[PDB]
RNA sequence: GCCUGGAGCGC
DNA sequence: AGTCGCTCCAGGC
């Protein structure tokens, strides 16, 4: 024979132009060059695979009545061969009788049955999905794609080594890869698992734009990029994260670079290529991308902005070889991230803004906010305006260029900090999907793939692909809180992986629960564990192991944050598995199952409450799978004893389900359902402990309340949960607010603490009631005013100003720069004292005796009415 | 209070 | 394009 090893990373198909063909992209070892290079494997002749379901008794399609003659596979085969194939234009085909299982939403389909599996070129016509005949009642697979077929049949679950037997050469090169090969049939490709993974080539880049003097155009004038040629995803990120880099700068048109600039660059020795025109800069960039040939391009706000600006300028400046940004040689450039995901076809795009949204929470996910929170450093901002002025002098252009470089380095460090790539790989190996898609975010598709693999593996027919809202079933139970402040220790118990455990504990699966608004019946405790509980069980074990590691002997603060991020990521994947059950658009939609799971949950929470009560214990709160108990005790060791005592009494009633001590609070301020604050006990040595404050649902934690309101609100909480007597406190509070009020008026407050943030659900142009929505208004401005443009999903920052236009506060919203820049605009102190600070402090103090709404208004010097 | 619209916390 | 439960605010009536 003849065979070659190849490590795949990305896949792609163009069902319209090249049906039955799937392009794979990855790495191949070149011994002579002692290094891995990019490789493109084109897999052809992936055949459509259909399953025909035979009728019990034959039927006449002209009369619509039975005939008395039973059916046999030969009956079906012949019909397909004589009537179906011929009628639909299917020249050749192969077929065979197989036994498959079913357990999905199509009625009239038996659990197990014999089917006639048919296969034929994806180049020949597609049969209708609702096709039926004399010998067969239904046909599955009619529309399966080549890629899904390929990934499933060869059992490819994420990046891995493949062996390609009998590789062919290609008349002409189809990609921008070093190597290429072609397989004539998918069974030539095979997964092997005894060869370690190769390191990847990572490239992190950043760019700068500038609005042109006359014409309205966002011209790219600077790009920076860092590169690492041996970045391994099965170990710590390299230190440093890059080995090389490059910068490139160009002049808008009319401008001229400061002179000596050339020499200034030679002087300080900076790997900075200075382009004459934007077209040259774009040409230079693509050239570096092609030469560096990165397997992963990483940046910030790639999908939402950068990628689109880049492709358009590339089209405008008629730059050479746009497809080099991807790995597939193309001709026509698609636009709008679909047209985008295809543009970079073959290279995985990793957007830290997207990855961050998925892994951690922030008030905004803009780069500055991110560098601050994750890297713990400040990031200078260079406003589009200040840019022009920088071309006048050498040092300034040189500074801007260095600034672009720093963003690329930040983006790269943030990526390594959250540990995005290794996590993305791990998840992709678990779901069996495509890693570039995992990096785009979303839980649904990963779930779908995880299940598809599981069912193919178990010999099941799987549903065909088909082609915030209001709840559609009962959710979790939230107990009514006994609101107030608490001195004595509070006991918080929470079930471990509740829903996933409920699914296993009762063996809930598409294969064990009868269904068709009604809650189905728990299946016979006799039946065997279904596919769903098995897969779910696996995700829960992975998580436990990662939690086990965390428990470990003295670890790095940074490494411990990663384990925690990973652990929650696995938690999310398990819950999304439950969720997709109730996801109308899901391919494995089965509302009844979702409904039956949440049902048992509320039932279990009820019984857990009632039980804790029979033990003569005080239950002050509860949320879906938790119980809060007021021990009324001051003896910690005794509390813990009571805790493990109640734990034991609960776990005793279930096979898998396990409740545990989630925490113990020294003091607790319980305001409303899903809203409380607390000092959390953290034991040390000799029954001694440290305490840490924790917030849940308060306004202080939300993004849509200025920091001025939030910082003050946190002060109040700090005091409330304190040791000090109620008196000392109420005084300190009053003392503080009165001061806050004075400062807000004497203009001592930093303009930033006045910013309010809100994310847009839709693009600013899609809102009808516009004008009265401060965030929508300020976005419309930013948009129609300069470069970058705010779209759905972005958070908008704004402040309320004094226009001198007697409009409502909601209609006097401005950008922070629009304020600091303009003179007729000034901060509406009235608004902030009464609609921001007052509401927050009022809601917090609501249960505190001594404080009250009217009183809080007088401290801030407002008129109590 | 309802209604409409807008927020994003909590599981 | 995982689920549902629970406040919050602008504004008209
Ligand atoms: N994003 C989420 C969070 C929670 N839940 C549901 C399923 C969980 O089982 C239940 C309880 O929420 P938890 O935060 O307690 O999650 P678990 O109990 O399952 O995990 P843990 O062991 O951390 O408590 O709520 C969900 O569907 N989606
Ligand atoms: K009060
Ligand atoms: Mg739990
Ligand atoms: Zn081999
Ligand atoms: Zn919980
Ligand atoms: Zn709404
Ligand atoms: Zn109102």
């Amino acid at each position: 024979e003849q065979v070659f090893h190849f490590y795949w990373l990305d896949a792609y198909e163009d069902q319209y132009n090249q049906p039955g063909v799937v392009f794979l992209f990855g790495k191949v070892w070149i011994e002579s060059a002692e290094t891995h290079v990019s490789c493109c494997v084109m897999v052809k002749n992936i055949e459509r695979t259909l399953y025909f379901l035979p009728r019990e008794m034959k039927i006449d399609l002209n009369t619509g009545k039975e005939t008395g003659t039973p059916i046999s596979m030969k009956d079906v085969y012949e019909e397909f061969d004589e009537k179906i194939a011929t009628k639909y234009k299917i020249m050749k085909f192969k077929s065979k009788p197989v036994e498959k299982n079913y357990a999905f939403e199509i009625p009239d389909v038996p659990e197990k049955s014999e089917y006639l599996e048919v296969k034929y070129s994806a180049e020949m016509p597609q049969l209708p999905q609702d096709l039926k005949g004399e010998t067969f009642s239904h046909v599955f697979g009619t529309n399966t794609s080549s890629l899904e077929l390929f990934l499933m049949n060869r059992k490819i679950k994420g990046p891995c080594w493949l062996e390609v037997k009998s590789p062919q050469l290609l008349n002409q090169p189809v990609s921008w890869c070093k190597a290429e090969a072609m397989a004539l049939k998918p069974d030539l490709v095979n997964v092997i698992k005894d060869v370690s993974p190769p390191p990847l080539v990572v490239m992190a880049f950043s760019m700068k734009t500038m609005q042109n003097a006359k014409n309205h155009q966002n011209e790219i004038i600077a790009m920076a990029a860092l590169v690492h040629h041996s970045f391994a995803l099965d170990k710590a990120a390299p230190k440093p994260p890059f080995q090389s880099h490059f910068c490139v700068v160009s002049k808008p048109k009319d401008c001229i670079f400061p002179y000596a600039f050339k020499e200034v660059i030679e002087k300080k020795n900076v790997k900075v290529e200075v382009a004459a025109t934007e077209r040259t800069l774009l040409g230079f960039f693509l050239a570096k991308v092609h030469k560096i040939d990165p397997d992963i391009i990483v940046g910030h706000n790639i999908y939402g902005f950068e990628l689109e600006v880049l492709l358009q300028r590339i089209n405008v400046c008629k730059a050479p070889h746009w497809s080099k940004i991807g790995r597939l040689k193309r001709s026509n450039m698609p636009k709008l991230g679909f047209g985008e995901r295809n543009a970079t076809c073959g290279r995985m795009i990793c957007d830290v803004e997207i990855s961050a949204k998925e892994l951690i929470r922030c008030k905004s996910y803009h780069l500055s906010e991110l560098v601050q929170q994750i890297l713990k450093t400040e990031r200078v901002v260079i406003p589009m305006e200040n840019i022009q002025n920088m071309y006048s002098e050498s040092s300034q252009l040189l500074y801007l260029l260095e600034h672009t470089w720093k963003d690329a380095k930040f983006i790269l460090q943030i990526m390594c900090e959250l540990n995005v790539l290794p996590l993305a790989l791990q998840i992709t190996n678990i779901a069996g999907n495509i890693m570039s898609r995992t990096l785009m975010g979303g839980r649904s598709e990963r779930n779908e793939f995880l299940l598809l693999h599981a069912f193919y593996e178990n010999n099941y027919i799987v549903p065909d692909k088909q082609i915030r809202k209001k709840a559609a079933y009962a959710g979790g139970l939230v107990l009514d809180p006994k609101v107030g402040f608490y001195d004595k220790f509070i006991l918080l118990l929470d079930f471990n992986s509740l829903y996933p455990s409920i699914i296993q504990e009762f063996n809930i699966c598409f294969t064990t629960v009868q269904r068709v608004e009604q809650i189905p019946e728990l299946p016979d405790p006799s039946l065997e564990m279904g596919i769903l509980p098995r897969e779910i069980r696996k995700l829960v074990e992975r998580r436990k192991q990662v939690k086990q590691l965390m428990k470990q002997q003295d670890l790095n603060p940074d490494l411990i944050l990663q384990y925690d991020i990973r652990q929650k990521a696995l938690k999310l994947t398990a819950n999304s598995m439950y969720g997709c059950l109730g996801f109308s658009y899901s391919r494995f939609y089965a509302k009844p199952l979702a409904a039956l799971v949440t049902y048992k949950g509320r039932e279990i929470l009820m019984h857990t409450k009632e039980m804790v009560q029979k033990m003569n214990l005080e239950v002050i709160y509860g949320d879906t799978d938790s119980i809060m108990i007021n021990t009324n005790s001051t003896n910690l060791e005794e509390v813990f004893k009571l805790g493990n005592k109640v734990k034991s009494e609960v776990n005793k009633l279930y096979k898998l389900l396990e409740i545990d001590i989630d925490g113990v609070f020294k003091s607790l301020l319980l305001l409303k359902k899903k809203k409380y604050a607390a000092l959390v006990v953290e034991p040390t040595s000799d029954g001694n402990y440290v305490t840490k404050q924790e917030l849940k649902g308060l306004d202080i934690v939300r993004r849509d309340w200025c920091d001025l309101a939030k910082d003050t609100g946190n002060f109040v909480i700090g005091q409330i949960l304190s040791d000090q007597s109620r008196d000392t406190i109420v005084e300190n509070i009053q003392k503080r607010l009165i001061e806050i009020g004075e400062n807000v008026l004497n203009g001592s407050v930093p303009v930033s603490q006045f910013e309010i943030n809100k994310a847009l659900t839709k693009d600013p142009q899609d809102y009808p009631d516009k004008k009265s929505l401060p965030h929508v208004h300020v976005a419309l401005w930013i948009n129609s005013q300069g470069g970058r443009k705010v779209k759905a999903g972005d958070t908008v920052s704004y402040v309320i100003c004094q226009d001198g236009s007697n409009l409502t506060a909601s209609q006097r919203a401005y950008a922070p720069e629009q304020l600091q820049k303009q003179d007729n605009l000034t901060i509406d102190t009235q608004y902030y004292l009464a609609q921001q600070i007052h509401p927050v402090v009022a809601r917090i103090c609501e249960p505190i005796d001594g404080i009250d709404a009217v009183l809080i208004a007088t401290w801030l010097g407002l008129d109590p009415t």
